[PDB]
């Protein structure tokens, strides 16, 4: 069935960000309560169309990794994309209620954001671009799933221009246009040592601030210790030495050198978290208040 704009019914706001707003809608004709991003874009009706066409590729990204899409279409300078509603918010969110994430769910958030990139490159040749903990969402039934990939090209070109004082992105994306899949491996390293240590994690705690938990940065600043500094590690003693090697892998500064979808697949640190037994939708109704 077609969405149209005027079948739609603000409950609330799930949220915002840079380009984007998101709400919690129902979808009066189904009866569907769904996500609904509105992207503000002044741009000519035939990109538009193209945007609107490219988008549609997402009623094939099927995975229990990757969230579900219902439909995409053009109300007035706002591209909406409908999306299943995440009732558990992003691991962004998580991370604020919770403090820092144990490292054995993460281990769970691991296996998923691997799986979901893996799905969108074998399956769809497409790479992800925005990994970071806001666009990893959550549910009550502990499904973890990945959003805002890029799917379309042409929005790639649209939202060009538009990113603040946290950068997830790679050294060699920041430094040129020579990057790809690789970029989305470093995305997660960081991620999860910012979701394992209650913060992000650059620059690196100082002695003491490490003890503690067991100013903001100028732009540029931040970006030259990003390409320039050594990346950060977990601290040792209080992550298994697996978890350490694993984001190691995951933070190389060189992409070539850097693990990759396959290698971590296959590492001590998924193996051990693929086996242990987590009940992770319980861990976060707990962490957040719900069912
Ligand atoms: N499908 C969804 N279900 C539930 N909540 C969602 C969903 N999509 C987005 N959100 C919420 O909306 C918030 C903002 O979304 P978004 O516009 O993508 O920006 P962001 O990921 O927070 N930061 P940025 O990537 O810099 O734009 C997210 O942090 C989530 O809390
Ligand atoms: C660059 N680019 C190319 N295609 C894109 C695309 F489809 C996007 N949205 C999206 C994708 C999959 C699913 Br499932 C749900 C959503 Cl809402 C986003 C995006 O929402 N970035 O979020 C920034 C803040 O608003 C970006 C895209
Ligand atoms: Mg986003």
């Amino acid at each position: 069935m077609e969405l149209k704009d005027d079948d739609f019914e603000k409950i609330s706001e799930l949220g915002a960000g840079n380009g984007g707003v998101v709400f919690k809608v129902s979808h009066k004709p189904s009866g569907l309560v769904m996500a609904r991003k509105l992207i503000h874009l002044e741009i000519k009706p035939a990109i538009r169309n193209q945007i609107i066409r490219e988008l549609q590729v997402l009623h094939e990204c099927n995975s229990p990794y990757i969230v579900g899409f219902y439909g995409a279409f053009y109300s007035d300078g706002e591209i909406s994309i409908c999306m299943e509603h995440m009732d558990g918010g992003s691991l962004d969110q998580v991370l604020k209620k919770a403090g820092r994430i144990p490292e054995q769910i993460l281990g769970k958030v691991s296996i998923a954001v691997i799986k979901g990139l893996t799905y969108l490159r074998e399956k769809h040749k497409i790479m992800h671009r925005d990994v970071k903990p806001s666009n990893i969402l959550v549910n009550s039934r502990g499904e973890i799933k990945l959003c805002d990939f890029g799917v379309s090209g042409q929005l790639i070109d649209s939202m060009a221009n538009s990113v603040g004082t946290r950068s997830y992105m790679s050294p060699e994306r920041l430094q040129g246009t020579h990057y790809s899949v690789q970029s989305d491996i470093w995305s997660m390293g960081l991620s999860l040592v910012e979701m394992a240590v209650g913060r992000y994690p650059i620059p690196p705690p100082d002695a003491k601030e490490l003890e503690l938990m067991f100013p903001p940065m100028a732009i540029f600043e931040l970006l030259d210790y990003i390409v320039n500094e050594p990346p950060p590690k977990l601290p040792s003693g209080v992550f298994s030495l697996e978890f350490q090697d694993f984001v190691n892998k995951c933070l190389i500064k060189n992409p070539a050198e850097r693990a990759d979808l396959k290698q971590l697949m296959v590492h001590a640190f998924i193996k051990r978290s693929d086996a242990e037994e987590v009940d992770f939708a319980g861990w976060l109704c707990s962490t957040i208040g719900l069912n």
